[PDB]
């Protein structure tokens, strides 16, 4: 094992714990292809704790810098002030696949946001939350589960990504909460007549069911939408996605299970990853 793979290892290692879900459906993919999607993903992921549990922004700004130190000189060593290993995974990447830095840039800027927290006035901030979030993450993935990064191809991983973003926020309603934070917007939130606080305590309601419903709505309308246009996306690429996709999905039903719980992030069991991945892998 020559030390680069060692550097993917550790990227896979982060993988691997903060995300059973996208670990269990990407490691399927060819060898280039999951070396890089562990890489980026372990960028995002220390951008992402760097504020959402180690709230400093002092390690944000060695993080942003790497990454425009790569994007400006792909080929010279640099020594990265944040986690090196990660970022020599990454610049190996970069040699190889086109990165939209500006992505990771757009994350880094929204995560940063996420430390003078406010509460969003509409869907609209919302939606423009999850893009910064995770849209973006499709957009930098594009290249590598791609083969005709195209507007179409960018487009479809984006609204995937976004999509993605709206179940993660349906699933963390109290964890956020927990933490001092309420995604769901003040117009939805009064319009709806809820409290988050308050449902919080005494429990759900049908108030917060049906906006919580109203969300779900929105985000696997949008999942059959990408579904429908997943061939964008590489042959091997497809049942991957649709798997990771279906595996994230899921955990709406999980959520409903559990009587829309503000108390424990419910999962899909890795059993079930495999059911789900049985009925997939049919179809290809
Ligand atoms: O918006 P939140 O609640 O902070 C959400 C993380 C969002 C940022 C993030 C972190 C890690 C990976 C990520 O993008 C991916 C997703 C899949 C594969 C590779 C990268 C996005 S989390 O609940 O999983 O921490
Ligand atoms: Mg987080
Ligand atoms: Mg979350």
């Amino acid at each position: 094992m020559t030390m680069m793979d060692m550097n993917f290892k550790y990227c896979h290692k982060i993988m691997k714990k903060h995300s059973k879900s996208f670990s269990y459906a990407f490691d399927l993919l060819p060898e280039d292809q999951r070396k890089a999607v562990w890489a980026i993903y372990a960028v995002c992921r220390k951008i992402d704790d760097s504020i959402d549990v180690y709230g400093d922004i002092q390690f944000l700004n060695q993080i942003k810098e790497d990454i425009q130190s790569i994007e400006k000189y792909p080929y010279e060593y640099h020594h990265f002030q944040s986690d090196r290993r990660i970022m020599m995974a990454l610049q190996h990447v970069a040699q190889h696949k086109n990165i939209a830095f500006q992505s990771f840039y757009n994350l880094i800027d929204t995560v940063y946001k996420d430390q003078h927290f406010t509460m969003f006035e509409t869907d609209a901030e919302l939606f423009g939350y999850c893009y910064g979030v995770a849209g973006t993450v499709g957009e930098v993935l594009t290249p590598i589960l791609s083969d005709h990064e195209t507007h179409q191809t960018y487009d479809v991983a984006r609204r995937l990504g976004e999509s993605l973003q709206l179940i993660n926020i349906l699933r963390d309603v109290g964890e956020d909460f927990e933490n001092e934070r309420i995604y769901f917007s003040k117009q939805r939130l009064k319009q709806y007549e809820v409290d988050i606080a308050e449902v919080y305590q005494n429990g759900v309601n049908n108030h917060y069911i049906d906006l919580w419903e109203y969300y779900a709505a929105i985000a696997e309308k949008d999942f059959r939408d990408v579904m429908d246009q997943i061939k964008v996306f590489s042959i091997e690429a497809q049942p991957i996605i649709e798997l990771a996709a279906r595996i994230y999905i899921e955990i709406l039903d999980e959520v409903r299970q559990a009587n829309y719980t503000l108390h424990e992030r419910v999962f899909v069991e890795k059993r079930k990853k495999a059911k789900l991945f049985h009925e997939i892998n049919s179809k290809y």
